[PDB]
């Protein structure tokens, strides 16, 4: 609220100042301004336009190796949720692929519980503008190094720490260090896989009221991630690596030999992953 | 050159036509040009800019229903093929792709002959801007259709017919009759798979110089094509359709249960296929 | 502001001076409009925009010597302070880098005060473009001389002259005369090591208000700077030099053998360093 | 040259044909010239330059999803070697930082070989645009999460397989697998403890013609890389790690708690190194 | 020639290298030819040249952060010495400047010798484009510090390290450690006052052939230099100062109350100074 | 022979000495020579005469504050003197002008001799570039404040120092200090008058030989000289000035007020006069 007055001063405009006062320009603002933005606003000299533009050039380009410019674009970083209308197409479309996709496991429900469906109560879409440069960024990379195709599918994530993920995105140093495959962050083709890493590694000590793990109360939360596979090395046997193996982007692991099991999937690099829905359910 | 002749006489501008023949302007590209271009060649009355422009857009405004522009820009259309370089990683990355899915089938190299190897002659890149807005279409569409998932890939296809498929692309009423699953268009992971169906079903009658179903001498080529699977349909027998099943936009099938077979896709539209690699090879 | 009017005058333009007075046009900033700013402004006659811009170059190119463009340039100039926000990822960077490096030292918190950790109540960027301009010419230099690596760190400086820096620069004129090195300027990677100087050496007598050198209640101001080290003579023990050794660009030591103790430095030209950020804070 | 001979037809401009021949036009060449150059090499009509023009814009933003402009810039990219000269500064700067950081080992000289002095033979600098590129992203994105920061060293690394990294860049799934901190890239600041992995992990073998890992005689090289190490942590005691601890983009060690020994770094990440210098030389 | 080598061969264009061979043009040469150049040496189509021109551009700006310029630009840097006519009035004044302020000293000839005319065998121009450089930079800020006046002299400067001033310039880290005014670099208006330093301080032992500091016989050579003073501090007592006093840009000092002494300056600063002048004479 | 050896070999072109040396290439004649000259004497290769121009280029506007170029330029300075022929008519018109100006003076030939005539014995014109250019810049400064006239004369000039005026010009430092004018350079329009100065004030005391002030022997000189007069004073009686008086650039003065008397001229800067022809003779 006084950055903008300093750099008015400095250009000897002070009288300007009841002006940004009444529009609430500060000099995050300011630094987007043209003439035509300025004359709107009421500065009609063309000299006071002319001093203010450069002004902000030498700030924002005279000092680039200090970075002014994402000092004052921080506002309105972070990240949104939208609710798909459970009328809506793609609601209907994410929980049909979240509902045909539970499967029988090894395990008697021990993990997540036993059940046959879920009961979704909602689905958001997650929005957050740096995460998904960066998850583009990748995936442009991947494609290039790839003949162009960035082998790109649409899996399950279950994890605890599902609000830290859609805050800060995928993070390789937050990676399932006890793997089977390695040090990798894992997805899934089956939902109910998935949904037995909900609570933690074994479904951990179930929901944290009641530490039920085939509770039937509480709400349970997955994500449906947009995930970039490029060359996808096939493993048939237990391994445990740190990185992707030379040449390929990621892993793919498919447990069962036969049945209705889908396959898995590791990564090695956060960036390679974004998560598109969270999914909000409960178990029947 | 008659087309522009007439368009300047009926404007009464007919003393500028010389200027218009010294710089090659042609009503299609007349259409295209405004007050800059117009100077630039020189036009230098405004009044005589402002005529043509008026005129021109009385032409192909004020006759949409005609469609003059689309008969006018019939120039550039069409495929150009473009070398890749042995040397660059996208060719290095689309021989890997083609080596390595190269396996036995149940025929003793009947259809497409023995060989462990290919020896690779040139891949080109296949460039339409016309087939490749209609595949992008669709593939928003099937997008939209798919909570906002293509379900791209990149899978193998051969037929005796590639100079078409190139120069027309993927037609659904020049589909596999015949198929195990109906009447659609075929893909497979595997190279030799494909290779298979080069010279006709079930290897046709070989080369046509040699009528040799294994020839080592003759060039084959194969097409690399960029597919969009949507939500597909898993099949484990065989089904005699002629569309898609409802609600999917594409099947999936392995005819091997177990084994190096990969996957088998049919689409039932062609607008959902792209032929972005073509790849001239020969059997070893 | 008689300037521009003795400049107008003197090309015989005195009529277009009504129009310079309507668009607060200074000398200064009229030696920045070219053909098209003055065609902006309502100078429509190219007779009088070519007079105009021909008597600019004549001044501004002509007597170069005098150097009139920065006798017109003063205007801008000087230090801005932007406020970063707390929520805002380079905040927290910067208060986690200053808390994570407090440690005890010989003297019982006797210049500093007995605390473990901070209390941030602000933290600013400093902006100066001539001040920014001079370290990155001495930093090329720097870098140009030593295998094209500046060795630039991010470091504490404490000082009861900060105001006088952060608007002026560091100056070696105003050196440490007695320090353990010699006479230049010290930083230090401990935040406490440098708070230790905040009210002068050894503490200086505390707080202004009520000269207490533990004082928990006055705001301290701490400068997180960046410095250049380029090609660092490593000392370890005390010697008192004016300058850098021959063939150095500046020195570190390690007055403490083992623990949490951290590396000082000390630079002996002032164009080396440049203060980024400016802290705010109290001790607990 | 038959791309361009494609595209130049399909515009019906087949008769400029002869001067694209003599100028050496492809297709690449010509994706870049506008008006002004192609009125340079004789194609002086306006309209066709239009076409041309229009016919590029076309391919290049029409099908931008093919990415036919990455296909056609294959061209330059590569690694160039620059040979120092002696007698420069450059070279000198970095023969001395190679020559300073030698020192006694725990083992004999049993990896390295015995010596305290190296004999340069030459040192060249090494161009890349794509790995710099991608180097430099890397390295802003890292600056940013750490309050402008990159923290960046030049560094020594010595490796068996320098010829693949200096044509191919840092790659982590080629990591140091048995190493002491995990599976990552190590550098150290002693030129002595990097040469003892120049013929492999404890020297290996030794030479390649001797089979000795104090060859006198043989050519060793050297890398002297830029390595980004942003928020480092420091770590004392030998951990398996995969990745960098949360928050932090690199490792620092000291192995030697004392003595003339300098630091060691791990990088959990290929792309934050660049190797900027290669350097051959002899012990002694 | 390696370098142009691959850099011609990245390109495609290795069949010219017999122009470039032919031609000797090395890398450094080539980076600095555009489309006029290479047409000289038979570049005749426009497509090579287009090509060899935007590789250099790729290379020198596409890693500009590696500095590949530099490193191709070390030829011909460097000082010449250009010998004075003595029958010009360049080589007269320095001469007459020379002889006219000889003076008596405090001490009998003790350290200079005894004389009241010197044989001037030779004056040379000392040319070095690097730190002419660094010396009008340095002349420019210090002038724009002092009302646009750099304060600018000629002063007679005596060492035993001539050669290396001349080829490295004047450097404040070898200072006169031990001067009545501190750590700095002197200078004297009068010639026998430097004279007494050219064996070292106190004349040393004199010549090094017959140590002898009054040798008849023995060349001795003498700087005339441009020194920029800027506000110079007036000192009338012994101060050992490490830097000038703030706000000064040097100090000057007048040991003797009056007589035929003239003045004797101090700068703090290596870049203030310049060799001009190499003088080379006898006592007599 | 050095200047141009330190050049070449800070180039690393050496190899080149040899001829360099046969065609008595100096520094100051390899300045200036171009591509056309460089290939003239035998240098082939277009890199090697890229070098040297870049060189040049480099050292003579590089470093131009230095002004190598007026060090390197100084050959060929300095006058000559080419005889007229006594058949051509510029010497007769010289002669003709020397004789009929004698007139009889208020002394009866004391000061210059008694005589009507002259022999005159050669005439020589006067060639110094240097000198010239000085006379021409004043000439051209003098016409701009005097309506495009110069005013310029020729007139005689009598002095002991003739040698002295015709290798430095005319300096009003060396003025007749005690002239009824002033202390300017005088001038007359009689020969006779001049002649009376040749050896001194009032004749001095005659001939160095026979010391005579009416020698019939001994050579005496006079210059004739073109003198720019501009706007001039005229004075009627004695008055001392210094300078000319304000608003003119000489006086003009007549002492004589009828009669064979001529007028007679004082200019107050040397550089308003040049001696073009220089008379030597005997009086009769
Ligand atoms: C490639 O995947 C496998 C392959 C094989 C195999 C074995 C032999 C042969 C062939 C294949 N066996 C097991 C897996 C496997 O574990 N797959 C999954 C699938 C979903 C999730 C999931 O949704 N979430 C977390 C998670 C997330 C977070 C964390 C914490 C928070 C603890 O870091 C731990 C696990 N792990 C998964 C792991
Ligand atoms: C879904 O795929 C199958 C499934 C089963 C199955 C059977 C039982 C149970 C479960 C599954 N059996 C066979 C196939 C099969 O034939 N797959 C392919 C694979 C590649 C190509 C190919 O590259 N090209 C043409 C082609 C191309 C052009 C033409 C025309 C009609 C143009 O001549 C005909 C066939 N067909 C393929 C067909
Ligand atoms: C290289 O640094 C040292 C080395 C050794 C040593 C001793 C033996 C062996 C090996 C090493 N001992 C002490 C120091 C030291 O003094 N370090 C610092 C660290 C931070 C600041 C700081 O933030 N500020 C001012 C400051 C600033 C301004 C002024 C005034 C305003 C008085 O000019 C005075 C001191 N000095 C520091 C000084
Ligand atoms: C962080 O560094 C260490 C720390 C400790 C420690 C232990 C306990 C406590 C505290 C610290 N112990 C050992 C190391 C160490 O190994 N340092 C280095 C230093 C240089 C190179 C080097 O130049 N090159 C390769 C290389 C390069 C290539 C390869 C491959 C796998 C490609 O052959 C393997 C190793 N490794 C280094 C490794
Ligand atoms: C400001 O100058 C003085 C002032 C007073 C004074 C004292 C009291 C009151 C008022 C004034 N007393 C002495 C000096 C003085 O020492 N003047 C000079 C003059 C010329 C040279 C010179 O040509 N060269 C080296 C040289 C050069 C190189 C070296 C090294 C260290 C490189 O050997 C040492 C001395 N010193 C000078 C020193
Ligand atoms: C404007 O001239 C005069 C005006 C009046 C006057 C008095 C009252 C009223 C109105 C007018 N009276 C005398 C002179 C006069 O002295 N005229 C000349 C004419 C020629 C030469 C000449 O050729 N040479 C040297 C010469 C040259 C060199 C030197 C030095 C000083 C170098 O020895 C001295 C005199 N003086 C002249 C002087
Ligand atoms: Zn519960
Ligand atoms: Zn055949
Ligand atoms: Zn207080
Ligand atoms: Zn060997
Ligand atoms: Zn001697
Ligand atoms: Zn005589």
């Amino acid at each position: 609220d006084f950055s903008i007055t300093q750099f008015v001063r400095n250009l000897g405009l002070e009288h300007l100042m009841d002006i940004f006062e009444r529009e609430q320009i500060t000099l995050d603002v300011l630094v987007e301004m043209g003439h035509k933005e300025l004359k709107e606003i009421g500065i009609n000299a063309y000299g006071h336009r002319h001093k203010l533009i450069k002004g902000v050039e030498r700030l924002i380009s005279g000092q680039q190796g200090l970075n002014p410019y994402l000092t004052l674009n921080t506002s309105g970083s972070g990240t949104i949720l939208i609710d798909l209308s459970p009328d809506d197409k793609e609601f209907q479309s994410v929980e049909e692929e979240m509902q045909s996709t539970v499967r029988e496991h090894r395990d008697g429900g021990h993990a997540g519980g036993i059940f046959n469906r879920y009961n979704i109560l909602k689905i958001q879409k997650v929005c957050n503008k740096k995460l998904w440069e960066r998850y583009t960024h990748r995936r442009k990379e991947v494609s290039e190094e790839n003949h162009n195709h960035a082998n790109e599918r649409m899996l399950f994530h279950g994890s605890p720490f599902v609000n830290a993920i859609i805050h800060k995105g995928f993070d390789e140093r937050h990676a399932y260090i006890g793997g089977m495959f390695g040090a990798g962050i894992y997805f899934a083709e089956n939902s109910s896989k998935s949904n037995q890493y909900v609570y933690g590694i074994g479904g951990g000590t179930g929901c944290p009221v009641h530490k039920d793990r085939s509770c039937y109360i509480c709400h349970r939360q997955l994500l449906f991630c947009r995930v970039t596979l490029g060359k996808s090395f096939l493993q048939f046997s237990a391994m445990k690596m740190a990185h992707s193996p030379p040449g390929h982007h990621s892993v793919t692991g498919r447990p069962s030999v036969n049945g209705l099991a889908l396959a898995e999937y590791v990564i090695y690099r956060g960036e390679q992953a974004y998560p598109e829905y969270l999914i909000t359910y409960q178990i029947m």
